């Protein structure tokens, strides 16, 4: 496929500007067997020259370019390539381009993707443009500034769904198919153009008039997950938003109607096509599944809708403002989160998970400002991205944000935009100078520590009081601006819950920030100098706030500052200032109202329980980690068995059990729990909690090949599959362990997400010892697979096998020695992050002992 460089994206952009597509897509042949191939497209385009008499291309990517004809002359396309497109001399100064194609269908999804379904026989199509995919399916100026309308006419086969941009009329033709005729879309980016056909099972619905019209709206799956479909939940959700971005940002939804789509072998997750949304189908649950899962779908939901406006309607002029698009959507997401579903305690879910990984990720070797350069299309952090876009919102001001974002949408409305005109319209908006701020915030790397420095009278309150901010590392140390808010905590005196006393806002800047206003306000029990979470930044306590912390952490009552402790909490001990053992015991209390048994916010139960898996395997001092798993596993027990039956709590404790590193008593608890003889009441023993329990019995030997079997043909499924070939890998001898590996490391017909859980199945906390003599293979075999498979297939097998498990200084020193080699970059950097890792349990298990 071309490599299209920024340059020659400008270049043709500066010469032409497109009017209008017409495609006809001939997909009669679609429903056949794998070897059909490919399928009929032709494109009809209008364009205008700058420069009449000159020369430019159209991108392409078929097996076969039947004609091509521009302005009625015959091009020669004999030569045709798909790296190559097809050129265009002699252009007008207006100008007509019919070509007729043979493209074909992919695996990869990737362009136009196809794949059949084994339950019904049903073939389901669906298109993947982004980045520049959409030249596998139609002729195009393939880059995303040289927007134009589109209308799509698909001839199917006569059972066929089909879905697009736009509304659309279907006509029988009396031939074994039927005719979709789309209506002309509005103006948008070629990588925005959708098409989603099959025998997909559909529902309707229809959010009401608002200045905004009547949208139509529409949800599709394939035939056979239908009956675990949530449509009503979906609708609801989807309403909701529809209801609050009109508000949020001024101007109504731009397009007519908004269907969602989930469909097959999906790898991007979830895709803005406008009007017509996909969505992996991970999204429709077979099993019971936490309130967090759900949570985490409508975030997903919401993030697609509000690209309708920023991405869609306005969208980046070049690929280097991709970071921006996700990242505005990502906190646009969050805020119709909080401000319109029931999930209103959205920005603890992002301080939680979200800001958790920006802080890992910039701290790797790897880290590179959120704002990097793309100079090519292969050339093509969105956790940091929306973590500093949020702290962008709060130095502007959210008022003033959402002003400049009216005044953005407005100015640059079916057209294109940089990051720059968001900076102006927001300076505009605010009177802040935000030239300054882009220097500081996007093209930096690191973290900057804050924390207070105070000092109290006799009474308890402040006669002086600092925010002490430390150099911005890893990277060049600077200091930056973070509008915050310092909250003070204290007993609430009808419940005794620590509850908000005081909150401040303020610019703080350099090295030492003076709060005036606090001077003469009791310091409470807890001051939190991140509060609200309004800054990305490493948050830490003064003494008597820390023990506070450590006492109480239950008793917060909000969510938010609660979570932020947690964080707190856990970003010492990953940093080497808590103590892993210190952590574990905050985490497991005491009692039914401390530590995370207490904890209301199930994502927050899940996250902070699998941390601590993480801290005893990984942080904790080798000669305690069995004390600790002893005291985890009999924690998790006791929880999972006091909890509520049937509750998202009570599941929530069974699925941790699941990962840990289990002795008998939890062994044959759970046993019975699978097989019936002894079941938790309430507990849905549903088919994923049957794969988790048996993988948790297999990886304690408790469990054969047998039972693997026994439950796979239970469960027949694609799912199945792979989590039967987890349980396999799971099993604890070197036989099935250099299987596993054998399979993983060497076996290229294996379907992609096969290979992908025979590795997750390789590791497990209990297993240290068999896997030992694997640190030296990983590192012998590795170059191999990167020269073997391709980047895209080769990255899973050499993360996923990394010896993250064996955190010794011999391993440090194998990685030591591979990096001496000469070895390809990008593989490099994923050794230099697993070796990162490895340094850095190794300084918090050192910690830990002390
Ligand atoms: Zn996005």
């Amino acid at each position: 496929p071309p490599n299209l460089t920024r340059e020659q994206a400008e270049q043709r952009a500066a010469l032409l500007e497109v009017q209008s597509y017409a495609i006809e897509l001939d997909l009669s042949a679609g429903a056949g067997g794998p070897e059909v191939e490919t399928f009929g497209s032709t494109t009809t385009v209008r364009f205008r020259s700058a420069t009449p008499g000159a020369e430019s291309w159209i991108d392409l990517v078929a097996a076969r370019v039947r004609s091509a004809v521009l302005n009625g002359v015959e091009l020669d396309v004999s030569d045709y390539d798909e790296s190559t497109g097809i050129r265009l001399p002699e252009l007008a100064a207006d100008n007509e381009l019919v070509v007729h194609a043979d493209c074909q269908y992919t695996n990869t999804g990737e362009g136009l993707h196809r794949f059949i379904d084994p339950v019904d026989g049903g073939v389901y199509l669906y298109s993947q443009f982004e980045t520049a995919d959409a030249k596998r399916m139609f002729t195009c100026f393939d880059q995303p500034d040289l927007k134009a309308t589109y209308q799509i006419t698909v001839t199917a086969p006569q059972d066929w769904k089909v879905i697009s941009n736009a509304a659309g009329e279907v006509t029988d033709t009396g031939e074994g198919t039927r005719r979709h005729v789309f209506d002309t879309t509005k103006p948008m980016s070629t990588y925005l153009v959708a098409l989603v056909a099959g025998p997909y099972a559909e529902w309707r619905d229809v959010f009401p008039g608002d200045g905004q019209d009547e949208i139509p709206l529409g949800i599709y799956c394939r035939a056979s997950l239908a009956e675990h479909l949530d449509a009503e939940r979906l609708f609801i959700e989807t309403k909701q938003g529809f209801g609050f971005f009109h508000k949020a940002f001024g101007v109504p939804y731009p397009f007519g109607k908004y269907d969602q789509c989930f469909v097959p072998e999906f790898n991007a997750g979830a895709m803005e096509n406008a009007g017509c949304v996909t969505f992996l189908e991970d999204y429709v649950f077979r099993s019971r599944v936490t309130g967090y899962l759900y949570e985490r779908r409508s975030e997903t939901v919401l993030h697609e809708m509000a690209h309708m406006w920023f991405g869609d309607l306005v969208t980046m002029r070049w690929w280097d403002d991709l970071w921006l698009n996700e990242s505005f959507a990502t906190w646009a997401s969050v805020l119709a989160q909080v401000g319109a579903t029931q999930y209103t305690n959205a920005w603890t879910t992002f301080a939680s998970v979200e800001k958790s990984w920006a802080y890992r990720q910039d701290q790797l070797p790897s880290t590179h400002p959120v704002a990097a350069d793309i100079p090519d299309l292969q050339a093509v952090t969105y956790a940091k991205g929306a973590s500093v876009l949020k702290q962008l919102v709060a130095y502007v001001g959210l008022e003033n944000f959402l002003a400049g974002l009216k005044v953005y949408f407005d100015r640059h409305a079916w057209g294109n935009a940089t990051l720059d005109d968001l900076l102006v319209a927001l300076e505009e908006a605010s009177g802040r100078d935000l030239s300054w701020w882009s220097a500081q915030w996007l093209q930096t790397t690191g973290l900057n520590m804050l924390r207070p420095k105070l000092a109290i009278d006799d009474e308890g309150r402040f006669t002086s009081f600092s925010v002490l901010q430390s150099p911005a590392r890893p990277g060049a140390g600077e200091h930056r601006t973070h509008r915050l808010a310092i909250g003070i905590y204290d007993d609430d005196p009808a419940t005794g819950e620590l509850v908000r006393t005081h909150r401040v806002e303020l610019d703080v800047t350099g090295e030492r920030t003076e709060v005036p206003d606090l001077v003469g306000v009791h310091r409470g029990k807890l001051v939190l100098v991140n509060d609200d979470d309004l800054t990305y930044c490493t948050m830490r306590l003064d003494p008597q706030s820390l023990a506070t912390l450590i006492d109480r952490i239950a008793d917060i009552q909000e969510s938010l500052p609660r979570a932020l402790c947690w964080s707190t909490a856990w970003e010492m001990t990953r940093e080497a200032e808590l103590k892993a053992r210190d952590f574990v015991s905050l985490v497991l209390g005491s009692s039914p109202t401390t530590g995370i048994g207490a904890e209301s916010e199930i994502g927050v139960v899940q996250r902070v329980l699998l941390q601590t898996q993480t801290a005893l395997a990984s942080y904790a001092d080798p000669a305690w980690q069995p004390e600790g798993w002893r005291r985890f596993a009999g924690r998790l027990l006791e929880l999972a068995r006091a909890a509520e039956p049937g509750s998202d709590h009570q599941l929530a404790f069974v699925n941790s059990l699941a990962g840990s590193v289990l002795g008998e008593e939890q062994i044959s608890a759970m046993r019975g729990w699978l097989d019936g003889t002894a079941p938790l009441e309430g507990l849905t023993v549903d088919t994923d909690l049957r794969w988790g329990l048996l993988q948790a019995l297999v990886a304690h030997g408790a469990a054969g090949e047998a039972e693997i079997d026994a439950e796979l043909e239970r469960d027949q499924t694609a799912t199945g599959r792979r989590r039967a070939e987890r349980a396999r890998s799971l099993i604890p001898t070197p036989e099935a362990k250099e299987k596993a590996w054998q399979r993983a490391v060497h076996d290229d017909q294996l379907p992609n997400a096969i290979s992908d859980a025979i590795i997750s199945g390789f590791q497990h906390p209990g297993q240290r010892e068999l896997l030992a003599s694997y640190v030296r293979r990983y590192f012998d075999e590795i170059d191999e697979v990167w020269h073997r498979r391709s980047s895209e297939r080769a990255q899973p097998t050499v993360i996923g096998l990394f010896p993250s498990w064996a955190v010794d200084e011999d391993t440090v020193a194998v990685a030591d020695r591979w990096l001496e080699g000469e070895h390809a970059p990008a593989l490099r950097r994923l050794v230099s992050e697993g070796r990162a890792g490895i340094v850095r349990a190794l300084a918090a298990r050192e910690f830990d002992r002390s």
